[PDB]
């Protein structure tokens, strides 16, 4: 939603981390400035790697924002950015995020990072039909049966998974990186209408 009057950084946003990632964003002098909605609307961008970050309550309040780096923090729920329609970049890595249902109204979200987050059920991506590039590296994950649907992604990354079947990857014909080292792939016939491929890993599979 929104601020219809000055309010305290502080008391938008909880996590005193994220508070003052957004008064720095904002290069405000401190957390406990007021900000009007005028100022949160300003934000597109909020880069905030390793910042020991556990909530981003109050992000709702940024309808602008279309970049968001946060890997390396201690997120769990992402439900607050449900509603960040003009989403394009997502960046959660080393985290453990494991609720994707959040993202299921990102329809402009073209970039997606969730490695390191101790993932297994990938099935709430096929609500990101449009997706472009996709990580998920170091993850738990074994069925990527919904990949088939992402049709858009001419990048991906699921290495260091416990995949043995790709064959929702045979008519991904847009994929042109595709990183697939430390898993449990035998069959690679999946990759034989791949006519665009110019990076492909497949090293290191323990079958
Ligand atoms: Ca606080």
């Amino acid at each position: 939603e929104t601020i219809t009057v000055s309010t305290p950084i502080k008391q938008i946003f909880p996590d005193d981390a994220f508070a003052e990632t957004i008064k720095a964003n904002l290069k405000k002098k401190s957390v406990t400035d007021a900000v009007t909605q005028n100022e949160l609307n300003s934000i597109d961008q909020i880069i905030a790697n390793n910042s020991d970050i556990k909530s981003v309550q109050g992000i709702q309040y940024l309808p602008n924002v279309t970049k968001l780096f946060l890997n390396g923090n201690k997120l769990t729920d992402i439900k607050p950015l449900t509603n960040l329609k003009n989403l394009g970049w997502l960046f959660l890595d080393e985290n453990k995020i494991k609720d994707l249902s959040s993202l299921k109204d990102l329809k402009k979200l073209k970039s997606l990072s969730l490695e390191h987050n101790g993932i297994s059920d990938i099935n709430g991506l096929v609500h990101l039909p449009q997706l472009e590039s996709l990580y998920l590296g170091n993850n738990k994950i074994t069925d990527i049966t919904v990949l088939s649907r992402l049709t858009k992604l001419d990048t991906l990354s699921l290495e260091d998974n416990q995949i043995s079947d790709i064959v929702p990857l045979a008519g991904l014909t847009k994929l042109q990186n595709l990183y697939l080292s430390k898993n449990h792939i035998s069959d690679l016939r999946a990759l034989a209408g791949l006519k665009n491929l110019d990076v492909l890993e497949l090293f290191s599979q323990e079958c």
